[PDB]
């Protein structure tokens, strides 16, 4: 499994952290494994997107910028808001403390 | 994806597809599906079920099982995955397969 700051995600695309749970499809999965996979980070657009099609996601740009948008919407109200946007550049995977 | 059966096969992220349709499945959804797809043509009975689940981080009880495998057939069966059949008093059973 892959963890970062007390949240854990699963292979089948649970996150979770204390009694708190969210449900991720495959795409979601894919985008927040690689962010957990480079934490403190900045992966860009092309990073990120070159590194799905690595792993058989082989989506366009605006598929990836609605999908981040969707996954944050749904991980940000069980306290994972880990995930910051660098206007023009791309994403950071950061916990402030 | 590896798991397969019938000309479907399983993503270990949850997604099901075939050569025509996709649905994706919940992590739930995914284990119930995978423990059947690891016991092709074998009938498993609810204990088993339910004994492998827990084997595999659930954490679920009887009747929400029983709730699980009936969202799992509304999703399934539409994109012609049909082949979960019940076993009155038994369990459940994967099965040109017809």
């Amino acid at each position: 499994e892959l963890t970062f700051g007390g949240f854990t995600l699963t292979r089948e695309g649970l996150l979770s952290s204390q009694d708190k749970e969210v449900i991720l499809s495959p795409t979601e999965n894919k985008i927040l494994s690689i962010l957990l996979m480079h934490p403190k980070q900045v992966v860009s657009k092309e990073s990120l997107l070159e590194k799905l099609w690595e792993n058989d996601s082989f989506i366009d740009q605006n598929t990836l910028n609605v999908n981040m948008t969707r996954l944050r919407k749904k991980i940000v109200p069980i306290g994972f808001d880990y995930i910051h946007t660098v206007r023009g550049v791309g994403y950071l995977l950061q916990d402030p403390n």
